């Protein structure tokens, strides 16, 4: 279902100019967010990684731990709309990449990487 899937990353998507302007994040992330559903589009400003851990912290994805509340990532999916199946498999995506995708410290890489492997998956499923 791709209907409620625009949806989903439209309301992940509001907090952004919040995030900018605490973070010092620049306007070239709304490029990515803009053409992230390209045939062929790589994501490489690490920002734009960032801007999505702060969206996720935002949208109250993350458990005490840091480990992500994939407990709350799926009320958000029922939440606008989405499947049970499609919900488990954005978490099991997305827990399926929160360790597996490497990274340095560096948690912007990381949840870059995370969004990056998972993005593949969507085009699989065309959820765009």
């Amino acid at each position: 279902s791709q209907e409620v899937m625009k949806n989903l990353s439209l309301n992940f998507g509001k907090a952004l100019d919040e995030c900018k302007k605490e973070m010092t994040l620049t306007d070239a992330i709304n490029e990515d967010f803009y053409n992230f559903w390209k045939e062929g589009y790589e994501i490489k400003n690490r920002e734009t990684g960032c801007a999505i851990m702060c969206l996720s912290t935002k949208l109250n994805m993350l458990d005490p731990e840091g480990n992500l509340h994939h407990g709350n990532a799926m009320e958000f999916a029922k939440k606008h709309g989405a499947d049970e199946t499609m919900a488990q498999q954005l978490i099991d995506i997305v827990h399926g990449c929160e360790k597996s995708t490497p990274a340095n410290d560096d948690k912007c890489i990381w949840t870059l990487g995370v969004a990056t492997c998972f993005k593949a998956e969507i085009h699989k499923l065309n959820w765009a």
